[PDB]
């Protein structure tokens, strides 16, 4: 009912031939059992154990009782009848039983029976699956249950292939059965043809029975001899057909090396070129099914293609993640735009394009993903993150992003991972590059197309570059903010900054320059400048910084600066100053000449004293002197009531002056890490400073007056 | 188990006839086995190997024992009884078995058994399909899974047809089987009719056994001979019927040329000419099923016709997208026009034309759309948007569109996918081209039909063109509005804009001119000019702007203009002029000669304070200096009474002048990102200012007195 698919035409023909042989055997057996008598008459004149056949004629008197005739018949039948005539039906019954056993040996051998049952069940599953139909049709949307069932079928197929690949028992067992059938046919043909001529109607008998009858020899007649001869010839012809069929099977087994399956036809005509050529013990069962019907093999092809696996994986992925689950996965980033981050997925779920509220999409380790056009449903998309994903795109989505995308982030370890189509994103304004780009004789080759980014305004370079790309210098004609992170690689300007005259922010982090380039000063449009981690020692180049009439903020944090040049007194244009984590030891008075200053951090330095001129900078809002050696505070500092916060931590401030409460606009303090005796009570008179804004160790905190404790706590509550 | 559907009436009759033949075969066989004795007597007077046939009568004494009679019977039965009388039933059994084997060969031959079971399975699937019931009843909405299974059935039918039309095995096998049946019938009837005469009741046997009985020849009676004779006559009659039926089947197979099926009645009973001529190995099963009955063939032919599949799949689409679902998804676009979006649909739902209330429709990513005449149902439709949707049009559809269309948007990724009929329309007022049509050596030829748009007035050409096509200038002799966006590509004018005398609103977006061409100056009737991000640096050409007498609006922002020339004040006609996002640092007093100016934007510029002359332009209502370096608000600006918006957010404003309450018409105020400590109270006396209208930080918003905040909240509430 189910294994009939596994029976080629030769097998079913041999089964029918065996059934016919069995019918012949049972008919001959019942015929011989019911009546197989001999009829014997004695030879009156006999020589050489055979009589010579020598008014009206009269009968011959033998003077024998009927029982004497019966006794002679029995004796001659048991003795002088050829054993072939006596035992032909049982012989053919035994031979056909052996043939049936040989046919069914591999079916009843559990070691290969389990493999055959698994093969047939899996082949039926692959034949009746709905996924293979659509896979062949394509050369979509489906239910959860059917998708997971199809996935289970795929993994069962892989397990079955692993199991049957190393077996190589079915092929040799089939060879053994075919050889056994062939040799049985050969011996049967030889001996049966040799002995068939030994059954005949006339037979002679000489049994040395005189004391019971008185005659020596008898001419016996075997009435069933001719019918048995006809049955024997019919059976011999049947065995000849059986042997011819078995020999054809043997030849079929030895003309194409059935151990190996070509598989080329369907793997090339269905465009699934990634279909393996099947190997031993698995090519053979596929050959058998081909002999039944190649359509089953064609259906089973799509479960080894290695590509249909990707298709099913992405389809089940699209099935699983629902828009509700994605919204629960939705997060708000630092820049306060609606964010969904995809990490370590085989592909992009299609339901992510159902969230019209999405603004920024991230792709972290997503292999072989091509952007579907359904991205058009995402109106708010402005930022796209490529965290180590080489992603392709099609024309409609490409145009949609060309007209809609504003920010792009590329994190890569290889240049080939960069999507070549990004250069058409003519509405792109901000791009972030992470990954080395220098190539042996092909460095700065991919980025030549950056001239196409006409609306580019922000660029992030993290590639350990030693010479700045010329194309960057060219495109900087409209750039407004440029950030580079060489991560320890020394960068040489080679006077390649005097063409990005539109730049308004220049950040050079970990570029290891050790000097301030002169082309910085030529950018009079600059406003904010940083020289992080370039091991700066002397910043006297600020002499040429007076050309920068609109330089507002300057950062020299995390450098090796030891002193503040007096020239900064001339550049009063500064509004934010960052100099922490340097080796600066003292504050010259000239620094206090920038009266419009609003931010000042001098943390992590060798500073020991605070000059009194700090009070001259009324607009200062925050102060940071963390990790310094200041022990006492000049009271003039407390004349800047508009100082919202101050960072005195990790210092050696012995005692806080009581004027601190005069700073009403103050809201935050840093006091942990300093050797203080008791907190001033006047500190608790600040209208806006709260326990949240009051940072200090608990031992100094408990010395606060109880009214101060209650006021700070109630400010924290509300 | 409806396998008999492939058995015609004659196959059934042959089966029954074979059953009867086998029945008489087993009857004759068991009769011959049980009793076939031939009773022989010697005759004393022999003439020519035969009995001469020559006081009361007395018997004849032959002097033979019973056993000698038995021996004579055996020998004469063996030798001189004609073999036909002995072996008639076995021959009948053999022939009946051969006939049954021929009849069931194709059922039991696995190669063709596979195709036959495949065909019967798919046919039984098709017969029970409600799709057939609905299609034949057509001569309303059901389950989606029903449409899906119908489409899957269509696909599997296509795949099977592709599989089986090339085989040509079942026909040749059936032909060979029926030929074998007929030739076997001929041979058997020949020999049986010839040899049935030897079934005689009495037979003379001359055997030459003298030494055993002493009689030369014997007369024998075969008692069963007459019964065998009538059995053989009956068998001959049955074989005659069987052979006549097989001859009829041969005639049926050799007159209709069964290799090709007709499928002709379909196009006259259901007007379905969507059915091919079925080739070999598939017409055969169709013919056989027809011989059963044609109802199955008819109810199966529908699944072959692709047009019926398309129409009922469209029915399924309508089942998914019902009219109420459409109106639920119905939206209004920004231009106050009822619009529905059809994004990534397989085909146009038919129900959409039940809603005449639509005037704008957008078709994006809907493959192979052919515009139906049912678009005539939508009278008020005026605008259609084509997004990557190559559309074929119909004559009623083209007629309706050439007289009931006002504006058209077509976007295309390739030249070949533009519909060619669009130029033929005459009522089209607005055409929107969005797609790179740049071609080499045959540029501006694909749109050579552009001159056929005689009612065109508004034209949007976003095609990344290097120079303006001459055909565009040809059509521009009568146009009104032209919008060009080259996406950063430089636009070449070269005396190709002075011919658009009737243009009313000119817009150049990222045309990369970098310098205003003189051509615009010849267009006196022009009203509004835009140069969005055309990399402009010098705008001296505004001196020639006095040629444009009615020029009231100017758009030059998103450019790199640093200094405003004075002579722009000579244009008193100006009404709205935004100049944000430029390098403007000081507004010349001459610019304030444009007394009729009403809307001004100066955001993202480098101003520090404002000239007094702005107070003299009372006609202004909207001012925008957002995100700038304006130190303080000059009070003279309060003299412009009808100001309803002041976009002053993100400035360096320190203290807001109290005269803000002087603006009664003041509606919207944005002040985020300003260094403002305290707010004036007059801000709460503005009748048209509301809490949403006033954009200010909530903690800073709490600086206002409680009455101010309460009044603003009450005004905003209703």
């Amino acid at each position: 009912p189910a294994y009939r698919i596994l029976k080629p035409w030769w097998d079913v023909f041999t089964d029918y031939i065996s059934i016919v042989m069995l019918m012949i055997a049972v008919f001959g057996g019942t015929l011989q059992v019911t009546q197989d008598k001999m009829i014997c008459l004695p030879c009156k004149w006999v020589t050489k154990d055979s009589c010579n056949d020598s008014t009206g004629p009269t009968g011959i008197k033998y003077d024998l009782d009927r029982h004497q005739y019966n006794y002679v018949d029995a004796v001659c039948y048991e003795n002088r009848l050829h054993w072939f005539a006596k035992y032909f039906p049982y012989l053919v019954l035994l031979h056909t039983l052996i043939f049936l056993a040989c046919s069914n040996f591999w079916f009843k051998f559990p070691r290969t029976s389990s493999k055959l049952e698994h093969f047939v069940s899996i082949l039926l599953k692959c034949f009746d699956s709905p996924w293979t139909t659509r896979a062949l049709s394509e050369t979509g949307v489906l239910d959860k249950k059917e998708g997971e069932q199809a996935k289970a079928l795929f993994e069962k197929v892989k397990k079955f292939r692993t199991h049957v690949e190393e077996g190589d028992i079915v092929y040799r067992l089939y060879m053994r059965q075919t050889i056994i059938k062939v040799i049985k046919f050969a011996l049967i043909i030889c001996y049966t043809v040799y002995y068939v001529h030994n059954i005949k109607f006339d037979v002679d008998c000489t049994v040395d029975i005189e004391s019971l009858t008185g005659y020596r020899t008898y001419r016996c007649a075997h009435p069933l001899a001719t019918l048995f001869k006809i049955l024997a010839s019919f059976y011999i012809s049947l065995v000849i057909f059986y042997g011819l069929i078995c020999m054809y099977t043997l030849w079929w087994m030895l003309r194409r090396s059935l151990k190996k399956y070509s598989f080329e036809s369907i793997r090339e005509e269905s465009s699934y070129s990634d279909i393996p050529d099947v190997k031993n013990d698995f090519a053979f069962m596929l050959h058998l099914i081909d002999q039944y019907d190649p359509l089953y093999s064609k259906r089973f092809a799509v479960f080894l293609s290695e590509v249909s696996e990707n298709k099913l994986r992405q389809l089940n992925l699209n099935n699983e993640w629902t828009l509700d689950k994605l919204r629960q996965r939705l997060t708000k980033n630092a820049q306060d735009k609606l964010e969904l981050h995809l990490f370590m997925l085989s592909g992009i779920p299609d339901t992510v394009f159902d969230l019209v509220e999405l603004e920024v999409l991230k792709l972290e380790l997503i292999p072989d993903v091509t952007i579907p056009p359904s991205i058009a449903q995402l109106t708010g998309l402005k930022e796209l993150w490529l965290y180590h994903t080489a992603a392709k795109i099609e024309a409609p989505a490409l145009a949609f992003l060309r007209e809609n995308l504003r920010a792009l982030h590329i994190k890569f370890t290889d240049i080939k991972e960069i999507p070549l189509w990004i250069y058409s994103l003519k509405t792109l304004e901000e791009l972030h590059l992470t990954g080395n780009l220098s190539a042996e004789n092909n460095r700065y080759i991919v980025i030549d197309g950056l001239r196409e980014l006409k609306r580019l305004k922000v660029l992030r370079l993290k590639s350990n570059l030693s010479k700045l790309p010329q194309v960057v210098t060219d495109v900087g004609v409209h750039l407004q903010k440029l950030s580079i992170n060489n991560e320890g690689t020394k960068l040489i300007v080679l006077n390649s900054l005097k063409k990005m005259v539109n730049l308004t922010e220049l950040e050079l982090i970990r570029c290891d320059l050790e000097r301030i380039p002169h082309s910085i000063f030529s950018l009079h449009n600059l406003q904010e400048i940083d020289l992080k981690d370039n091991n700066l020692k002397t910043i006297e180049e600020i002499i040429s910084f007076q050309h920068l009439h609109r330089l507002t903020c300057l950062k020299l944090w995390y450098n090796h600066i030891a002193y503040i040049p007096i020239q900064i007194g001339n550049l009063t244009n500064l509004e934010r100053l960052y100099l922490n984590r340097n080796k600066i030891e003292k504050i010259p008075t000239q620094l206090f000449y920038c009266r419009k200053l609003r931010y000042l951090d001098l943390s992590h330095n060798n500073l020991t004293f605070l000059p009194a001129d700090i009070g001259l900078l009324q607009n200062l809002q925050n102060l940071a002197v963390t990790a310094n050696r200041i022990e006492a505070l000049p009271p003039e500092l407390f004349q800047c009531r508009k100082l919202r916060a101050l960072h005195l931590g990790n210092n050696v401030l012995q005692s806080l002056p009581s004027r601190v409460g005069e700073l009403t606009n103050l809201t935050q303090i840093e006091l942990r890490g300093n050797r203080l005796e008791c907190l001033p009570v006047e500190l608790g008179e600040c209208p806006l400073l709260k326990r949240s804004g009051l940072v200090v160790e608990e031992d100094l905190f408990s010395t606060l007056p109880p009214e101060v404790k209650e006021r700070l706590w109630r400010a924290d509550k509300e």
